[PDB]
């Protein structure tokens, strides 16, 4: 009775209100900060009525009804009954919503406004991050906003309040834009390809940290995890908060069937202890693991136990197979996964099915020697180039492979994708393929997500929608693409006097935009070709920066690059 007042009881008013105010800037990513705060001060003080009295008028309402109900106070989702109104909110979230860039202002003001209302301030962070991540994972946004108060509570009151904020404030918007990332990926697994792809992918990865654990209790582990996962994808937040604690509850209970490495992750508090748990290192593996032919390639109820139980078995053969493999990927175990299953289609139809099937796993070899090459080979291009020169030769790449996308998208999604390198490739080869396809099956999403909302490119589009563990292979196949008309140098493909004052990262950006833009000029244009061209565009703007001007020498020897460019 009164699933309000559950949630209420069962989550503390702090974090029902947090909760409350992220779902609501989730779903109106353009209302105002005070519209949202009055909604969300309304359901708070319905809410202690319901828990007054679980018979009240309004009580037994859903959730979903009480909240669009609220929303719609302040378009199309509103002239909808509720269940066709709360997929209308969903669908209309925005992952690049026209807002304002968030500019913070000087450490001063920040402060003064941190110490005259802590509460406001904390509501304004997760007001302006969930309106711009309307995917993002709420519980772990929590954690962010815990921080976040700690951070200021701290360097709000020290000496130099500049060195101490800072730091922690741009690690907290880099870790925040990863979650978000991360948590992006799991929401289109599961709304594009179904909650059954996300049991494999939870599976593999549970099976992967846990693999003490027996399949019983990772089977359940990833009952929860998913129900989870789909309660916060689909716009449940309170549902999803309140499961993720009864997880990360049953995990400390039960560790010693679980995993050794889950010891201070279950002594921190619950934001803490859940963060903790789902970034726990994998654990060590059992130590004299039988081989895998005996039940899966040997035995000759191979075909019975495919046909009369399918899920159980293959969820078996992902379980014993993730488990025993830590150095693959996810994306890779799944693949192997599929493999399987498509070789138990084709063997045990045939004539001779033992011999046939008795052959699986000689065909996973070009599969595993696939993304290992792939990995080695861009590492020791990022050895030898650094983060910045590989961003630039994956941003050369992909922008040849996809001329089509948007030049924002390209340089953000190529500047992910360096980021990749040095995320994963400085880690021991043992769990690197791990890290580094992992990481790149969140940063192709990423594009996937970014191009749905305008779709220019056939090639992404089939990647993107054809299947969720073979993105990567789809993404590093594809080649220059000829059919790509080229463009032209337009009136503002192209320079002011404010890029002299710029950041060295607001510098790069602009420089790799103009790489992005003259790649699409010349499509075919070899690496010398480019590197003539963008170091002619830095003699240029290290001229015109250092000259007496006003921006007078950026228009006309701007004139002057754009002919000389035009034609080598």
């Amino acid at each position: 009775k009164s699933e309000v007042a559950h949630r209420f009881k069962d989550l503390g008013e702090e974090n029902f209100k947090a909760l409350v105010l992220i779902a609501f800037a989730q779903y109106l990513q353009q209302c105002p900060f005070e519209d949202h705060v009055k909604l969300v001060n309304e359901v708070t003080e319905f809410a202690k009525t319901c828990v007054a009295d679980e018979s009240a008028e309004n009580c037994d309402k859903s959730l979903h009804t009480l909240f669009g109900d609220k929303l719609c106070t302040v378009a199309d989702c509103c002239a909808k009954q509720e269940p066709e109104r709360n997929e209308c909110f969903l669908q209309h979230k925005d992952d690049n919503p026209n807002l304002p860039r968030l500019v913070r202002p000087e450490v001063d003001v920040m402060c003064t406004a941190f110490h005259d209302n802590e509460e406001t301030f904390l509501k304004k962070y997760l007001y302006e991050i969930a309106r711009r991540h309307p995917y993002f994972y709420a519980p772990e946004l929590l954690f962010f906003a815990k921080r976040y108060k700690a951070a200021f509570t701290e360097c709000c009151q020290a000496a130099d309040k500049a060195a101490c904020l800072l730091p922690k404030l741009d690690e907290l918007r880099d870790e925040g834009k990863a979650s978000s990332a991360k948590q992006r990926l799991k929401c289109a697994s599961l709304q594009k390809f179904g909650e059954r792809a996300f049991k494999a992918w939870a599976v593999a990865r549970l099976s992967q940290r846990f693999p003490k654990a027996e399949f019983a209790e990772v089977s359940k582990l990833v009952t929860d995890l998913t129900k989870v996962h789909t309660e916060c994808c689909h716009g449940d937040l309170l549902e999803c908060a309140d499961d993720r604690a009864d997880l990360a509850k049953y995990i400390c209970e039960n560790q010693d069937s679980i995993s050794s490495k889950l010891k201070e992750c279950c002594e921190k508090p619950l934001l803490e202890k859940s963060h903790c748990i789902a970034e726990v290192e994998n654990d060590e593996m059992p130590a004299d693991l039988p081989s895998l032919a005996a039940d899966f390639v040997e035995s000759k109820d191979v075909c019975k136990n495919y046909a009369e139980a399918k899920d159980v078995f293959l969820g078996m053969f992902l379980y014993e197979y993730a488990r025993r493999h830590p150095d693959y990927s996810v994306v890779l175990l799944l693949r192997l996964a599929k493999t399987y299953e498509t070789t138990l289609e084709k063997c045990c139809a045939a004539a001779d099915p033992h011999e046939c099937y008795a052959k699986v796993f000689d065909e996973f070899k070009p599969l595993v020697e696939e993304p290992q090459n792939l990995i080695k080979q861009n590492c020791e291009l990022f050895e030898q180039l650094g983060e910045y020169k590989f961003q630039n030769a994956l941003l050369v790449r992909y922008t040849k492979k996809v001329p089509q996308v948007s030049t924002p998208t390209l340089v953000e999604v190529s500047r992910n994708l360096g980021k990749v390198g040095s995320k994963c490739c400085k880690h021991p080869e043992a769990k690197r393929m791990p890290c580094a396809e992992d990481y790149l099956s969140v940063v192709l999403n990423q594009l996937c997500v970014l191009h749905e909302k305008t779709p220019v490119s056939d090639r992404v589009t089939k990647c993107c929608t054809e299947s969720l563990v073979n993105r990567r292979p789809c993404f590093s196949a594809l080649e220059v693409d000829e059919t790509y008309v080229p463009k032209e140098f337009n009136a503002e493909t192209f320079f002011h006097a404010d890029i002299c004052t710029l950041s060295e990262k607001e510098r790069q950006i602009k420089k790799q935009t103009a790489l992005v833009e003259l790649v699409k000029h010349k499509p075919k244009a070899t690496k010398e070709q480019l590197k003539a061209v963008m170091d002619d565009f830095a003699a240029f703007v290290e001229k015109c920066c250092k000259a007496d001007d006003k921006e007078t020498c950026f228009a006309e020897e701007g004139k002057k690059l754009v002919a000389a460019s035009q034609a080598a």
